[PDB]
């Protein structure tokens, strides 16, 4: 996840932000500046450029049975080719068949849920001690024009201001609970090591153990039944505060949730313990793809936020505690990107936040890259792009990813896990959003309702800009030039689709606005960027007339008559960023902080690709998941 | 003084500004280009800089005794090394003894005051006719924040708004006169010789040997006594309309004072034919040293403003009119320097006030550059700066111009005469400052009154630009590169001092103010200048932090966020002058008219340092006083 974000090392080093939003959304600002050079000489505008971003969804969990994984236990138990080895646990026990039967049969070890939770509970806590806790709230559209309003299940005035417990006291019962010591295990039950954890730490850990009750309509906060029916922790001191105030004893006040950094510092010493590298790793990737959508500045974008995600979480299992020698001696096989971006997480919990921001952005642009990569611009006759790394639900998030940017996507490093819109496998998937009454001007309303096809572009590429989404110079590359027309008619400068998109968009940011046929380029203000038109899309056409292009009211840089010869010039445009600030209402990483802790862990950089260890590339053939290496 | 306006013949070139004021002040505007490149394309911005200027002043005199100077007498009575020969002038007398005996022992030649006088007065006169004398008035300081407001001694409005005589009719006394053809002179006593002035010229002189009367609170106004008690004047016609203005016989009416034309050709007339170049030039180098300061566009400034100077004109005395045949063959050793800047003076007057701009400017920048150099910024660990030539009170203001700017500073070519500051010949010198009652702002005000440590810069550099002040590239050199910050961290952007002053500068004329840390830039509008504040001269520090860089209101040329990485971009400033022209309610010259007359008069380049005819050198071992070579 780290280097995804690094871009793989640029100059060694990156930028993070912290998780921040008022009423459930967020700005993500950026100062820019183009370019335009012609007759030798340079002119430049230099404008603030937008992007709002929303934590507000609705996702579907599904807590379905799930595979084991015993990574984080000690190297004399575990093998790389020679697996678990039940002679060596049996042996060190300590007949052995009459402890087999009763307990040493499950091996289900898996906390992934667990760690989940934690997670999105720092990130809750967070958000209220900054201020900035309450229900959400999806912002409208407003634009003269038609309008569009969404509702939210909870409304954020009487939303809730501090983040109270997930469950509710005296109204769902929570799992059975009790410190156990005992070499011996007794019933066949999670056992969940928790020793070296403070009593507030533990006390936590145990009280996310039970079901989570959704108090708000942000995407972190979704619904989650308790995690174990029945369990009981290795500690050393019996802690009952929790157990108080499950019934009357402990008031509300005493019990409050802790403080973000105590939250931290509990995942720290749970992950560190039990040698949960991989697994948290998982569930940081998880959260983040969960976290959040961009808003859309345009009218037919909304229907990719109106979709809601299907998560795999597994069930959860925890065969670590049951026995106090599983975790003494070097942990087996740990992966080498586990450990990094553990490391990079713990020294800054920032770098989940920003690649959630990434992810989102990266994501919902590569949806729209592989709708039109499949046809090429519809001059690919064939179905030879492969484009297969979609279908399976595991790799639809890493397939988009790769898609959009040429870095390799992190695959989810589990298998049986993913984040997936199952609606939108095909890309021939129309979608209704509910619209407010106003006239139009061709937005093709139908029965008061946006019909939108397929997948729309909802977010500026200004956080990711060295994109490379398509292999032409083009705003995405940042810096193109503007040719001239393939030839000149009545109607006017026929212009191949993607060159009339980039002679528009740098038009529109120069402030000259474009008309074509076969009428203009709607785009937004606030966000000078012009989105692609359905005439690049649709793949009926190739070549298209650009019949006018007039003087918008806030006039900008002056350019000649481009459409006409005699009289066009070849302009060249190249933005470079000024200043990035996601403000609502930074931190610096260089990679001198990577390095991982590596006494008494076994590191392999190598992975399989049945466990989902690797990561999907992108070639002009098509898309491939690729491993580790 | 012409070699140091022209900075030793730039392009064989200089311009010069006429006197004008306004209410004792005038305005010194310009107009400058600073550049901004980055990015490989260069921006720019255009703005007005103004510098006040004040003409009003309380030296305090001293007419003490004084050496003797016989150079504008004839080759064959004086002699560089015989010096003067007491027996040729008896021979050429026409027993010797007895005419020793009365009057030829003293040899008490000096007209170092008279000249002064009459140059003060063709001053005064020019501002009268120019409808601009009247009395003097400092400004005030308005900020909004704490407010300074200083007295004069004699109100603006009810003050004079015409040039009367110095001395008042029928309140003192005046030197008796009487005019004197006699071969042999009979008491000893001052006789100067006016035999080719006019009536009114001489007429000028005479009344000018009375004694002054300061009505107006100019710096070139300065008390002033009768030169001589008594005396007599070698000229062909009893001159006696200022005696019968001394009593009633002649009214105010029919004597007032000449003009400034009528002014300048007596002095001519007198300094041609006595042969007192070097006299001269010592009298217009003082005239011009005490001319005027800088009026502060900042508020601790003005503790520079309140300081009076100490000047040293010797007491008059004048044996040229004794004998008629002292003047008769060429002058003897007339300082080459002398006679250009004689021919200068005499050619375009304006040249003495724009060397006393130059000088005031230069003068007090080089305190501060003094007070700055002596501790290196505080990694000097010794005193071995030879800052010494501050010490004597004659090598004060010469020193401070060699350290402020590279060029040789002309020495007063005169023994025990000096423009000196006594109470500022230390830097730890405290100054108080009477001050308004505002809230403050970090001013350090203590019982309402500015505490000032040693002397504050007073003025922008915009009129001797290419200054060289300190030895790297900096707004005083004029061009330099802003670079990468030493080392970045959460406070920002670990800066050196003077590194941190160039970018505060630099962004400041961009519209950008920074925020610094062991809290701003205060600077002026109108005057765009940033003062070097106070972390750099204090030399406790080394380093500096700069928190964060603001956009002001007035926003200009648009800048990257330059306190980052991955953000900063390396610009660098230039600025260069549009336009200047001092303005109140030019003269170019060029190397043409330098040529000096050297009919009949004997001239030698080389000088001794006894009689300080040299030039101050600044090198980076520090000051030192060199001869004319």
């Amino acid at each position: 996840m780290l280097r995804f974000v690094t871009k793989n090392s640029q100059d060694k080093s990156s930028d993070l932000f912290s998780i921040c939003s008022d009423r459930g959304t967020f700005v993500a600002h950026n100062r820019v500046r183009t370019d335009f050079k012609f007759d030798n000489l340079v002119f430049n505008r230099v404008y603030g450029v937008s992007q709002k971003f929303t934590l507000v969804g609705n996702p579907t969990v599904c807590f379905n049975e799930g595979s084991s994984y015993l990574e984080g236990i000690a190297k004399k138990y575990l093998t790389l080719d020679g697996g678990l080895a039940i002679d060596n646990v049996l042996n060190e026990l300590r007949v052995a068949s009459h402890a087999y039967n009763i307990t040493s049969w499950r091996w289900y070890d898996n906390h992934v849920a667990l760690l989940m939770n934690m997670l999105r509970a720092y990130h809750l806590q967070v958000l209220t001690e900054q201020g900035q806790y309450s229900a959400g709230d999806i912002p409208m559209y407003h634009d003269g024009h038609v309008k569009i309003k969404l509702p939210v299940t909870i409304d954020d005035t009487a939303g809730p201001t501090q983040f109270a417990w997930p469950s509710d006291r005296s109204t769902d019962s929570y799992p059975d609970w009790a410190q156990f010591s005992e070499s011996f295990p007794s019933i066949d039950v999670p056992y969940l090591d928790v020793r070296p954890l403070t009593v507030t730490e533990v006390n936590f850990v145990l009280m996310m153990m039970s079901k989570w009750h959704r108090r708000t309509n942000l995407a972190i906060d979704y619904e989650a039944p308790q995690l174990a029916d029945k369990f009981a922790y290795r500690h050393a001191l019996t802690v009952q505060d929790a157990d108080e105030w499950i019934e009357g004893d402990r008031t509300d006040d005493q019990f409050r949730p802790p403080s973000s950094k105590v939250m931290l510092s509990a995942l720290r010493k749970y992950v560190n313990h039990n040698r949960l590298y991989n697994q948290f790793y998982t569930a940081a990737q998880l959260l983040a793809q969960i976290m959040m959508k961009p808003v859309p500045n345009c009218a037919e974008g909304y229907a990719w936020l109106m979709h809601d995600a299907l998560v795999n979480i597994p069930k959860f299992g925890s065969i670590r505690g049951r026995y106090p020698f599983l975790l003494s001696g070097d942990a087996a096989l740990i992966q080498a990107t586990a450990l990094e971006d553990w490391s990079a997480i713990m020294a800054k919990p920032e770098l989940v936040f920003t690649y959630a921001m990434q992810v989102s952005v990266a994501l919902n642009t590569g949806l729209y890259l592989r709708r039109v990569k499949k046809t090429g611009f519809g001059t690919t006759i064939d179905d030879s792009y492969e484009d297969g790394a979609f279908l399976q639900p595991e790799t639809f998030v890493q397939a988009a990813l790769a898609c959009c940017t040429g870095q390799d996507a992190p695959l989810n490093g589990m298998s049986d896990v993913y984040v997936t819109y199952p609606d939108l496998l095909e890309f021939d998937a129309v979608t209704q959003v509910p619209i407010t009454v106003i006239e139009p001007a061709g937005y093709n309303i139908v029965d008061d309702h946006l019909v939108v096809v397929g997948v729309p572009v909802a977010c500026s590429p200004y956080m990711i800009f060295p994109v490379a989404a398509f292999d032409t110079a083009n705003p995405y590359c940042g810096n193109f030039v503007i040719k001239a027309a393939n030839k000149y008619l009545r109607k006017g400068a026929v212009y191949d689709k993607l060159e009339a998109w980039k002679l528009a968009w740098a038009l529109r940011v120069a402030g000259y606005d474009t008309h074509f046929k076969v009428t203009k380029f709607y785009a937004d203000n606030g966000d000078t960027w012009t989105h692609i038109p359905e005439f690049v899309t649709d793949g009926d056409v190739m070549e298209v007339f650009v019949t006018a292009i007039e003087r918008r009211a806030r006039h900008f840089v002056e350019l000649p008559r481009l459409n006409s010869p005699a009289f066009f010039r070849s302009v060249e445009v190249s933005t470079t960023i000024y200043d990035t600030h996601v403000q609502a209402g930074a931190s610096r990483i260089n990679l001198d902080y990577v390095k991982p802790v590596s006494t008494g862990i076994q590191v392999i950089n190598a992975g399989e690709l049945k466990n989902y260890w690797g990561s999907v590339r992108r070639t002009q053939q098509g898309l491939g998941v690729v491993g580790l290496t």
